[PDB]
């Protein structure tokens, strides 16, 4: 019982975090096999091809705990630098580089000077930002999920936008969203609420004994989506209905039955009550997140 | 910028988690130096002295990943069993066993069959329960804080109470609160809101640019505490005022100035607004937690 914002255990990623310094700029890097991945900002509308051609291997100081790693090659892939080192990281886990979709969640290992400081769970927003917690020095911190023994890296941190939300890249150095790795007037666009996740969280609440918002009514997918549009919720697809199957079967509450509760909650509010300790509808838990915690 | 429920990186604790089996009962244990600590329930109003005298070392199967550890001695300390093994854990961090106070926070590494599954942040409630997320098999999961390189273990998980909240012990096997490690009708008593933490979180909100709840008024400590009593908030002490000093100085908002905002929020509610993404007043962040994230 209970339901928490829960991150993956971070140890497999902690053993990969290093410090990268070029000039007077220091940030975090990710050491997997004999390559260190970090934001290309470490070499700073400049032309990064020009900036990198002017560097050599000895300009890069890579520190793994107390050991200095010798850089033997350098190259750029999109907004990430790849520094080849002379030593494979003996702590390299099984890993993949996997780009995530808006609405999916991941764990963030916030790091400063190559030293992990904290771990928390984030969702990729529909507008391709994350609501992270990052201070100066956090560039190069990574986001990930873990399946069995395999770390799927999905995010490297680059930027804070004017509203205080965050923007970054996949591990191929391609930005999530229409953002760049320099100071411009760029700003997050309008966001929307992740409907399938709200429904998953309502199922988590039922599994944990919160039932006050349930009702006898069912709705049609079409009539639900008309209400979703009015409150800035994403339309519900049949694929989303399908992915909620397991939770619907465990609770005995049909997906379109739960949709009628959500419609009522949007129209009427909570009337001073809470669900799973929240006074708002939470949209940062996926159906998989719920199944993992509410087994 | 940003403010998240943030746990400590769990790697130092992950390297200590083992599986302990006795009979048909399996749960988690904590392997530090040559001792494994686990809930004494693994040997199951019985007399545990009698139950343990009837065991021998060979009745305990301890598995660290794929390696079986040989048990060479066994003893009980309060509600924890201590199994001496023939091998010191080479991954033992610097550590301490430290009992925490109500109102303080810690990270929980939820574990099943000796395998870490997730990490989240918890506060010890005034009524000595935690609002955890634990399923069957989680007995022996631990809570901790980390300072520099040193893990301060403060919690070992034992019980789920009828309301779905959780009860456990320090690493000396002494329960937090008036609970026992067997099935009785025991229930959590009435809880209260941790006032100093709510104030710390309001400072976190100001640091992050949420200012709508501020006002020009100040109050007296006495008049504040009269309102706290009415809404089931703990009384504010001068020691708590003192610990909020650093946050008061960073924001330029006197503690008793912030108390006048909290009084207004309790009397009037939020009027459809949010603070740091919440529609309720959050009390599970200590002043230290805020300073760590809002540096
Ligand atoms: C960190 O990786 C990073 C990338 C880009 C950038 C631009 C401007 C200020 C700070 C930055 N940090
Ligand atoms: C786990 O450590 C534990 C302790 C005590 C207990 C009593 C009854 C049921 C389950 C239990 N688990």
């Amino acid at each position: 019982s209970g339901f928490r914002k829960m991150a993956f255990p971070s140890g497999k990623v902690e053993g990969c975090m290093v410090q990268v310094t070029c000039g007077t700029t220091t940030l975090n890097g990710l050491w997997l096999d004999d390559v260190v991945y970090c934001p290309r900002h470490v070499i700073c509308n400049p032309n990064y091809e020009d900036l990198l051609i002017r560097k050599s291997n000895h300009n890069f100081l890579v520190q793994a705990g107390n050991v200095q790693l010798r850089v033997i090659g350098h190259s750029m892939q999109n907004c990430v630098l790849k520094l080849k080192v002379d030593t494979a990281n003996p702590k390299t886990p099984k890993y993949k580089f996997v780009r995530i979709q808006p609405g999916q969640t991941f764990s963030v290992l916030a790091c400063y000077n190559g030293s992990p400081s904290g771990v928390y769970q984030c969702a990729m927003r529909p507008n391709f930002t994350i609501k992270g917690s990052f201070l100066n020095g956090s560039c190069g911190s990574v986001g990930f999920n873990i399946d069995y023994d395999c770390v799927s890296f999905c995010y490297m941190h680059h930027m804070e936008l004017p509203t205080g939300v965050h923007a970054g890249t996949d591990l191929e150095g391609n930005f999530y969203g229409p953002f760049v790795d320099r100071q411009t007037a760029q700003a997050a666009g309008t966001d929307t609420t992740i409907t399938v996740n709200v429904l998953a969280w309502l199922y988590a609440a039922v599994i944990n004994g919160d039932r006050w918002f349930l009702n006898r009514f069912t709705t049609t997918l079409n009539d639900f989506n008309l209400v979703a549009m009015k409150y800035n919720y994403e339309p519900l697809t049949q694929d989303h209905v399908d992915i909620l199957g397991p939770l619907s079967a465990q609770t005995g509450i049909a997906v379109l039955d739960m949709c009628a509760s959500l419609k009522e909650l949007l129209q009427n509010g909570m009337n001073g009550r809470t669900i799973l300790g929240s006074a708002l509808l939470e949209d940062e838990f996926t159906p998989f997140d719920v199944v993992r915690q509410c087994s």
